[PDB]
């Protein structure tokens, strides 16, 4: 029917015409988003890495106290000693 | 005739089929880069805010650590005197 016929190409022109916009700016949208993806992983591994070099550091100074700790006691252990001759 | 016009009819029904899937999938694929990119923020954060809590807490530690260092020097000293002693 030439009617209808015509009525489907004019709009179906301007509408494939509207889906390739959206098309196009979700391609610019995944190629921002894929770049952010990478930056933020990269600054989260990095994050990571910078605690577990703290939480050793920290592990470090405690076996540290606890050689003090123990140090302490056997010095105390030693005047005890020197005060009994 | 109307060889033309249905020729394009039968095109753009093609063309905007195609590019209606293609569409989808980018929208899914934006979903899951947006999910994604929010667990990975979530986790940097986290790491920080860890971070963060530590290093304002290492006084005490630290100031138990240096009066030990000193204590040991302390009872060294006193056990060099003692020594001294008959």
């Amino acid at each position: 029917e030439m009617r209808e016929l015509r009525r489907q190409v004019d709009q179906l022109t301007n509408d494939k015409a509207r889906v390739e916009v959206e098309r196009d700016n979700l391609a610019e949208d995944i190629m921002r988003l894929r770049e952010k993806l990478q930056e933020e992983m990269l600054q989260r591994e990095e994050a990571e890495n910078t605690l577990q070099s703290f939480r050793q550091d920290v592990d470090n100074a405690s076996l540290a106290r606890l050689d003090l700790e123990r140090k302490v006691e056997s010095l105390q252990e030693e005047i005890a000693f020197l005060k009994k001759l």
